[PDB]
């Protein structure tokens, strides 16, 4: 299992607020990270999950938390989608492209026979330790609010060991 | 990963409403199941999580959803803890004891250094397929209400496949 | 080399004229096929090659030649690119999505460190045999006309076997 | 068997007179130790074996001996069972929790089928050498006094090597 | 450990009251058996353990029990030692020779370093299941009577399963 | 395919204008190269592809492009073929002999059950990188004019990166 | 060595008197065969060994012995060589082409770092058994008269077993 | 095979003239040795063979040849058998006990089904090289006199190498 | 070890009383066999051992015992030697040639770095069981008389199990 | 093939003109060597081949060519055959014994099922390279004259390298 293990090194391109950048594990060192995996861009499922995380982005940045959405589409696809979907256009966090599937396989989150990642969210602390894991099948939504909660809770525990 | 896979056979002793019973994957077939793993009985940690599931058990049973709490403690320990804690006494669902760690390992949820299961919840549909997973580190709490919402959602998609977006 | 070998079984989702279909090697049996690989949808380079092929599509269908463009993007991406680009909008042939990379690996055409397919074109006869292969680096365009010429020439050979000179 | 071999290192949590402590091979160096393995806390069987040992405890501590009861239950469970049981409440020695089962396995005393240790008592000298072993099935009792005789002898033979007839 | 497992088959030569016989797992089926392992014949240590068992022998035979002393010495040696020793001459039970060491190994009771078995006593029920085990180092004595108590209990628990408190 | 990989080291004998020379990868460093593989000399098939490449050899050379034809025949055979065929007589570029099939296998271009190379053309840039690959079955011809266009496009892209048409 | 073993199955194209034929092991069954391997056609070395075997081909045929020369060149090359050399023009026995080197490797006669066969002659009897092997380095010639003597001795021993000189 | 090979290290307890000693390959270095293996002490078999070696021991010692009888019985058993049998009591050479079977296996001489050594004799020269081997089945006897003859011969060739034939 | 094990199958040529024959394990079935290995024919060591066995051949045949001398020389060499040595000329038993070394390796009796057999004698009963083994280094002779003895003894035991 | 390869190290005993010597690859360094293999000494066929070579020995030594006949018989056998056969008695070159078969296997010339070497001749130059190989079946004689011719021709080549024609 991945709970309480250190994330692995990775180098991927991403689209963030209009620009293409490179993201590596080194960019997460010293910060709280949220890796939000989803299956694919441009499908016919409601973009709900991604938009809700965006709504809470304001607050997450205030807690020193970075958000990285991840799919096996290229960063090019993320850019296009960011212009086609009003829900996705709200995204200001980095949208990582994982065409090789390496970032996804890092978190053992690949649907091997589909070439797409499963709907999984991971919460990683400044030291690269996964503190919270959430995975659901298609149609079973992830609650942004509950994610926030888990994160604040994850932060408390880091500053108040045992109680 | 475990998401979208079928649970594995198992055979454990559990404490359910005063008596000792035996649970196997057989009991889960044809039903919706929630496996709620936790680290340990009789610890200075607030049993809030188990009590909270207890609070939703009635609505859960009403929806055809069984609940099994799991720990590497024996089922004898669960009996004692049940007739000892005001919060644990509210539990009417089965409390599986997994001292071989087998049930816990089937779900790849063992803290190999402590011999205790991690804080994880799994939702299993009638065909034995895992549809929802949740694991948290010590101190991070699980919201029974959130669990309930997902279960309803999982039950909805089983009934309404390919629900495109309006 | 893959020249003169039989293509391998595959099963992919594709986007064809507004509809989503499934393509497998069965669909190629008895026909002449062109598998046109390219790296990715929605990049910044112009889809000239794909468009050039669209222009000759009608003529290719006359020769009984089916065309399947392939990239590791999903068929969903193809539908969106098709309705966002004038050039892509001209495409009437099937656009296969290969997210698992299996189709691309069947033709040993994957840039493993990129997860994208190389710019390679394969001409397959009715018996499933590869008769022509073309691969180029970014910037070196594949000419649809030379492609037609090769196909007619391959079709000729199949009709007039062992033609001395 | 493990007879006459040196105990393997270990580190476990334990309950001893209202407090949690940590035991390791270190606490046994240069000391006569007794390891008392039993299957489970809060069972329905009579805690006789543990309590019978509890009694002879004062005498033991005198002979320079230490008592460690060991179960695959956590030490949290031991503290609890030391409050709901008269017999268990008499235990002044350390009650070790072995949830990972490592301590039990070091002694090859694990019922792999149940995840519970078998009924075995071991006698370890100050050098960490097992001098006496006793294993009995569920129901057959272990004589507290006989164990004492074993210690006496083990201790004598330790002082007066080679006692030819 | 071997506690609660079925003894492995075997075939050894033995000395019993002036005659050589052959013992096998067959002779233990449907019978309470006691296996008494000791290091060596004609040693300088006191044959007390063997003779102390010899005494309680009549009683044992009554409870439907059988006694088998086992040593890695051949059975020829056992006949001899039963003529030069008063204590050994009291043995009316079978004295098994285990030169190949197979019987000792079945019970994982071999000092591989010496080629001699350790001091271990086993109690096997009619089903061939080990109910009690006792291993002690050179010098620490095995209580003949305590063994009897173990048999009594083992036998009771055999008759009256589950004796909840 | 071998697209975008560096050619492997090699050492072969060749026939170049009445002479026998040795060719190695060093000969290609800093230059644009075209490795033209064909099945066999002295066969009954029209040596069209080879004569066509010969015709454009003038143009190619003006572009700084070297041409090397390759087959599993020995260089001795090339020297012979060059005296009996009017077409092959037009050839002025080096005709490499690859009897061990090492060069051929380097470009993964061997018909293993024949011991003959397949009809393939490779364009290799000054740094030894393969920029264009073409393989065809017997009967399907290779167009030298389309090769030239590719070569010029490869040189243009090398000289002017990221100047590709914008969407 | 391969002495006293049966030749392995094979299928090659050859040039035999202005014609292209296929040769397999079946062609050798029931006959006496001579497989004459050489390095390459059209080289600068005197085709002595091949012309010498040609001269004695009359005699050999009168003895029921078939001759097959073999090299890694293709049969097309043999047909060509047969028109440019007066010596090779004397050849009337089949000239086998072995481009895949399979025949050559069957007789463990390949110079692996050259893709060329070594100078070796094998005498194979009607049952396909190798009765005589001869391999020489470049420059050391093979004597056709000594080959004939060996062939006749092989036939004599086949016809009259155990008639060897007594000590 | 063992002929012409060097014996292997070993360490055993033995009974020699009333006392217990320890023998190792160390004691054999620089000396001529005879390892005389036999199946078992206190058996209804006639100890004739051991007694016969005893009879030649004096001449053997005179020639610088040590003798070690070997059995898988313990050295305690040898003491008893020595002060019990009139024939075995004539033995003044070491009686090695090999209950681990190690010494016996070094000479590849174990009857794996009985845990007893086969009837075999080995002659080892000062450099530890085996120069003579002899093994027989139960009932076939070894002639101590023949053994003596070979030893003298072995000692002769060590002193006179390459003795061609007259 | 080989004591009390069954001999292995073998097929070798041999010289016996002027004629070349073939010997196989099947020729030993039902009889008592003596396999007498020696290093080499025509050396400068006294042929003593072989001549003494010959002197006792008369008697051995009377006990139903066959004798097979064995060396890695060919049967041809044995013939020649049988004509050159007056000691060897007394031999009427079979002299087996073992050029391949297979018979020798059967009895694990090969000096691998010399390609010659060690001086070893084996006694085999009607059932193919080796009852007696004797091996010596060069210069240490084998006594024919002692061999005879062992054989008679081997025969007694076969007809009087235990005593 | 072994043609054009360097011989391997070897160490054998040989019989040469009444004396026993040791031969190793060192003895071949700097000289021209002929390794003449044959199946066996003392068979019934006449030693014509060996004798034919003896006849040309003097001439071979003039060319600086050493000759070593080889068979799997021992050198002892060679001494005896030499003084029992008129033909063999004419031999002045070294007769190597190869009882281990190592020399014969170095030249891959062993008939494994017979333990005898095949009728093969190898011409080795001063640098240890095999320049000529000849192998024949029983009954097909190897002509010493053709052998001389080949050697002179090989020697010529070494003197006049790459001589065109």
């Amino acid at each position: 299992s991945l709970i309480n293990t250190k994330i692995k090194p990775f180098k991927n391109q991403a689209f963030k607020n209009g620009e293409f950048i490179e993201v590596t594990e080194k960019d997460t060192e010293g910060r709280w990270s949220v890796f939000f995996f989803y299956p694919a861009d441009f499908t016919f499922v409601c973009p709900t999950e991604l938009g809700d995380v965006a709504d809470h982005y304001e607050e997450l940045q205030k807690l020193g938390v970075d958000v990285y959405s991840v799919s096996t589409d290229t960063h090019f696809i993320h850019k296009a989608w960011h212009s086609s979907s009003e829900t996705i256009a709200k995204i200001k966090y980095a949208m990582i492209g994982d065409p090789t599937g390496a970032l996804t396989r890092n978190f053992d989150n690949m649907r091997e026979d589909e070439g797409l990642a499963d709907r999984a969210t991971f919460v990683v602390d400044p030291q690269g330790i996964i503190q919270a894991i959430e995975v659901t099948a298609e149609g079973i939504g992830r609650d942004a609010s509950d994610l926030l909660r888990k994160i604040k809770a994850a932060q408390y525990v880091a500053a108040h060991p045992g109680e």
